[PDB]
């Protein structure tokens, strides 16, 4: 009953503000979970930004790419919202400077490139989730196109449930060796973008790692991070966010307040 009780405080928000919400939340240190349309599908937007830097962290581990390569661009028409790889064009940056621009910015140019160039497109970044046992997850198109959040698509989306169960294997799990996880963990920890999210739902003595995402349209927005309580074993929480119409704006408050619902029906 205490997720049933969950349940109907999201349905409700959900309602609220005329769009839909999906949950997943796990804490590690029981096992416990909640679930609200936790196998539904919501666009990724940006939140796939958080796994692409993940998808690099593997090929330099595997010996495949080094972190301190030289990655140069300076011919290149940087897409709109890349505010890190625009200041460095003339001089290039390294791989691992590119990767965290994609995450903890949401760089565009710094995601393109590496999706062109380091981890084979679209379909590359499925194959990396479907070898860490993400079958939900796909990746159709390039930025900017992936953002369109057209109600029905099922291109670029994920379920809440299975970001959250990959984003427990990579931050937390064994996918990258003690190393390259840390550094990951770094990389989300310092993630600029999800102050009003998942963030501003929980102690400012907790420390979280965020990805957020905001596709611009239909009012289509989400977060997911690892949570460290104070004193207990690591959280993890996925929200997924749609409205109804085109120009709907998202709503910072509702994914804030649906995980403050979620981490307490893990309690
Ligand atoms: C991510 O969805 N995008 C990059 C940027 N926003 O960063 S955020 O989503 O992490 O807050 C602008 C919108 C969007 C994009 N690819 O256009
Ligand atoms: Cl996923
Ligand atoms: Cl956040």
């Amino acid at each position: 009953n205490k997720s049933d009780a969950a349940a109907k405080q999201i349905k409700k928000l959900e309602e609220d503000f005329d769009g839909r919400i999906g949950v997943f939340a796990i804490d590690t240190g029981s096992g416990n979970t909640f679930g609200y349309r936790s196998d539904e599908r919501f666009p990724l937007c940006s939140s796939f930004k958080g796994f692409l830097a993940a998808a690099v962290l593997e090929r330099v581990q595997q010996k495949k790419l080094d972190i301190n390569q030289k990655v140069k661009y300076e011919s290149r028409d940087l897409e709109y919202h890349s505010p890190i790889t625009t200041k460095y064009k003339g001089s290039g940056m390294t791989l691992g400077d590119m990767a965290s621009a994609a995450l903890q910015y949401s760089d565009n140019g710094a995601t393109n490139i590496i999706m062109e160039r380091f981890l084979g497109g679209p379909e590359g970044m499925t194959k990396f989730m479907r070898s860490i046992g993400d079958n939900e997850f796909r990746l159709d198109r390039w930025e900017l196109e992936l953002n369109t959040a057209i109600p029905g698509d099922k291109r670029d989306t994920s379920t809440p449930k299975a970001v959250a169960n990959s984003l427990n294997k990579l931050a937390l799990g064994n996918v990258l060796n003690a190393k390259v996880k840390a550094i990951y963990q770094n990389w989300l920890k310092g993630n600029t973008t999800g102050d009003a999210r998942i963030r501003a739902s929980v102690p400012a003595d907790w420390v979280v790692g965020d990805k957020t995402g905001s596709c611009g349209a239909y009012g289509t927005a989400n977060d997911y991070a690892v949570i460290w309580p104070k004193n207990r074993a690591p959280l993890i929480v996925s929200i997924y966010t749609t409205r109804k119409s085109k120009d709907d704006k998202h709503s910072d408050k509702t994914i804030a307040e649906a995980s403050r619902i979620a981490i307490q029906a893990i309690d």
